[PDB]
């Protein structure tokens, strides 16, 4: 349906209870959309209507592609 910006997602490798409010804190096995990746050691992301930093370290990166057709193969070698 809707369309428009799309940004990184992250998932959580283990349960992080932010400690600052600033913090991000997360539950195992959950989702966060990541928004600005400060540095490689600490990222920003969104849950729970929240936006704060995490240790990247703690989740892990996700780089899927769904409903793709833009882009696709065709002229393979004949």
């Amino acid at each position: 349906g809707s369309s428009g910006s799309s940004g990184r997602r992250a998932k959580a490798l283990l349960d992080f209870e932010r400690h600052d409010d600033d913090e991000l804190g997360f539950r195992k096995n959950d989702i966060i959309t990541i928004i600005s990746q400060k540095d490689e050691h600490c990222w920003v992301g969104e849950l729970n209507g929240l936006r704060g930093w995490f240790p990247a370290k703690f989740v892990e990166v996700l780089d899927e592609r769904s409903k793709e057709y833009s882009i696709a193969s065709g002229p393979s070698s004949g």
